[PDB]
């Protein structure tokens, strides 16, 4: 059944609950962001009101075939009324199109839904500063000490000299990068553009590229492989068979192939600097891990919430088990007492 923590008290409202079929009792369903496991069960044979952002909503209508009329987009950082309740929309730091969502409800109660984020600083001057925030649904993701990851800016500074060095080097190297979803588009787009070259990928992958309102786009990428040096490939080909079969395809233009897998966490980060970081090499292939995170890490899921300073937290990631529910419910405490409220 829809867990407690999908739901809006005071509202007939529901985020991120497409997979229960019709929920009793709910009159208009958010969506946040465009990831399977939060858009789970839509298709177009959905007859009620689906709330969520432009890029979102682009994505509904072309890849999942959703009806047009059952699409509802509203803009960032707006007061909207949807039921009869105001609502606001703020960018979430997550994948393309992602939203936290301000639900102001009418009696007096505020209530932040974050969805999937990467809090970040400059969240503490959107419209989140102008009043009170009572309830807090969080995505905490990575809510333990352990999780420590560089800047995005660090990792792709790093991506960046790796890949244009090897080229150069080599100029009949091939560079490719898995992905599985939209987001960390950062990472293919940047090394494409040190190295002059679009970035070839599927049809599939182009047709979900080209709902994402990015600037100049059509410059960027491309699905005529053979004029491309750096491709995409599912992140399940991203291992030493799938990328030996890869070059096979490409006909003896390339000798050798320098791929990325942009990861969540990795273990290698409570020891290891982004400065120190090798890959996995056989043969004429070598694959790199790489930090790259569209979710908090620990000190900067704290640092927003002990700025926000919550009266109630509801953890929306990582509730399946007790042992994760009462550590996360320890660090909570410990933030509100360090801060003073
Ligand atoms: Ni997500």
């Amino acid at each position: 059944t829809c867990p407690f923590y999908k739901k809006i008290p005071g509202t007939g409202f529901t985020v991120d609950a497409f997979q229960y079929g019709v929920v009793e009792g709910c009159t208009a369903y958010f969506l946040t962001h465009f990831h399977s496991d939060h858009y789970a069960g839509l298709s177009k044979h959905f007859t009620f009101p689906v709330y969520c952002s432009e890029i979102t909503g682009n994505l509904l209508k072309n890849k999942l075939h959703v009806q047009e009329q059952y699409i509802h987009p509203l803009p960032l950082d707006t007061e909207c009324i949807v039921n009869g309740v105001k609502v606001v929309l703020l960018d979430a730091n997550h994948c393309p199109g992602a939203v936290m969502i301000l639900f102001y409800l009418p009696n007096g109660t505020v209530i932040l839904h974050t969805g999937d984020f990467r809090a970040d600083p400059s969240m503490e001057r959107s419209l989140l500063a102008d009043q009170k925030v009572h309830m807090l649904y969080l995505d905490t993701t990575y809510c333990s000490p352990e999780y420590t990851f560089p800047s995005q800016q660090e990792v792709i500074r790093f991506a960046i000299n790796t890949a244009f060095e090897a080229v150069t080097l080599n100029p009949h190297a091939l560079v490719v990068c898995g992905t599985y979803s939209i987001g960390k588009e950062k990472v293919f787009l940047a090394i494409a553009d040190v190295l002059g070259s679009k970035v070839g990928m599927s049809q599939e992958k182009y047709k979900t590229l080209q709902c994402l309102n990015i600037p100049e786009i059509n410059s960027l990428i491309t699905t005529d492989m053979c004029s491309s040096l750096v491709h995409l490939l599912p992140m399940m080909q991203i291992n030493f068979k799938g990328l030996q079969s890869h070059l096979k395809k490409c006909g003896g233009k390339y000798n050798q192939i320098l791929a990325f897998r942009p990861t969540g966490w990795t273990h290698s980060n409570k020891f290891t600097r982004i400065a120190d970081v090798i890959p996995q090499t056989k043969g004429n292939i070598s694959i790199y891990g790489i930090p790259y995170s569209e979710h908090s890490s620990y000190l900067e899921m704290k640092r927003f919430v002990q700025w926000l300073k919550p009266q109630k937290i509801i953890p929306t990631v990582n509730v399946g088990t007790w042992k994760s529910r009462s550590t996360m419910e320890k660090y909570f405490r410990e933030w509100k007492l360090e801060a003073g409220y």
